[PDB]
């Protein structure tokens, strides 16, 4: 249902060489290049510096999707508006989202949502380049959940994974929820400023 | 046309969280999300440093696409090669790009082209996080322009941006020739290396 009613907004306008999904521009990017790049700042600027570039440019992809997803909001319902996010990040080929346990109320500043991530493109890529890491590497993907449940609550909203692919493990998982549910919180909201 | 017959490499496997171009897995990626990174970049690491990072990119996925267009080689021209180039970056939503003169001939090592860029992703978002630019900045683009050129030709082609709507033309339009072939050419190859 979501899939395809969001999949609708995506349009190709190839006389002006311009992909837009929603009302936002797009680009298509190889994996590899994009993978590239990260080896890159990873080698100079160190792991956790390159983790945080990466983790707030999800968060701007995020928030962005979010502003999409509200102007289709009527009808739908809280749950509703949060699965769009899902389903943007799926259409974008990030990764393959399943939405297990969802407790949502914007009104009440309600939110822990839990999701399973098949076939991350960022931990499938930081494996080719850095092999096994020690900490959960899908740094990007896991800034897109932060920004768009962020923008859609209207406070602050961190996610982590609890397992990630690029640690070796059959799949990523994660855990959304306030600030305030977090015993780093501060440390994790830290990240996503320059 | 290049866009029609190149389409079908194309697929969309919104029930996999994936895409892929020929076999390449790609990402649609908001512009506006590359934008951000762009600008801590510059900040940070200054316009130079993230120029060559933008270029080298430009330059993983040129040579990319380049491998897939020599795969439906069976009877197209040297121009017939060349033209996919400018037709896979259109339809990655990066440029609409005009081939404008291009003499090319793979087996002789002969390369001499011009192109129009009508819509540049790279012009567009680097007016939007800086401001005009008191020289060419479609850097990834060039990169592409260049790696592709390169790869299909097995040999080192550089481009340069002529013109450019980042700088405040009402377009951007671009040259590519052998490597020597260029005044500080020996310099610009140096952007195109970590
Ligand atoms: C907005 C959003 C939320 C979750 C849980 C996953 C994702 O890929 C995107
Ligand atoms: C390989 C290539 C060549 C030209 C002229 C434009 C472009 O966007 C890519
Ligand atoms: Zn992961
Ligand atoms: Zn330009």
């Amino acid at each position: 249902d979501g899939l395809s009613n969001l999949a609708r907004r995506l349009r190709f306008a190839m006389k002006e060489g311009s992909i837009w999904l929603g009302e936002q521009r797009m680009i298509l990017l190889h994996t590899a290049a994009l993978g590239a790049l990260r080896k890159e700042l990873v080698d100079t600027l160190g792991m956790e510096r390159a983790r945080g570039l990466f983790m707030r440019m999800g968060f701007h992809s995020g928030v962005r999707d979010a502003e999409l997803a509200k102007t289709m909001r009527s009808g739908h319902s809280d749950f509703g508006m949060l699965e769009m996010g899902p389903c943007l990040h799926t259409i974008e080929g990030v990764v393959r989202v399943t939405p297990l346990t969802v407790d949502i109320n914007i009104a009440a500043g309600v939110y822990h949502g839990e999701f399973l991530w098949e076939d991350s493109f960022e931990g499938d890529v930081h494996r080719q380049m850095f092999g096994v890491a020690q900490a959960p590497v899908c740094w990007m993907q896991i800034g897109y959940a932060t920004g768009y449940t962020s923008a859609l609550m209207g406070k602050t909203i961190l996610y982590r994974e609890l397992e990630c692919v690029g640690c070796g493990h059959p799949h990523c998982r994660i855990l959304g929820k306030p600030l305030e549910q977090w015993e780093d919180g501060e440390a994790e909201l830290a990240l996503y400023q320059p």
